[PDB]
């Protein structure tokens, strides 16, 4: 699995507004993230254009794609508590 997905979008170490609104959305894990839409999560009242180039360069730069449904999500990495 990819670590940076396993990742919160707020700890992505992203933008500050493409991260941080990224978990304002619901999707504090960039693997929700990639498993979502830029289409219409690139249009909320709080995004902005280059924030998609952002997002999309994480979702491009860790081998994925939009809605990229990942695998049983989340991982097991995550069992601690």
């Amino acid at each position: 699995f990819d670590p940076i997905l396993l990742r919160p979008v707020d700890d992505l170490e992203l933008t500050v507004r493409s991260a941080n609104c990224l978990k304002a959305e619901a999707i504090h894990y960039i693997g929700d993230l990639v498993q979502r839409t830029e289409v219409e999560l690139l249009k909320t009242p709080n995004l902005g254009k280059k924030s998609l180039t952002e997002i999309k360069d994480v979702l491009a730069s860790r081998g994925l794609s939009l809605g990229m449904r990942l695998e049983n999500w989340p991982p097991a990495s995550i069992a601690d508590e």
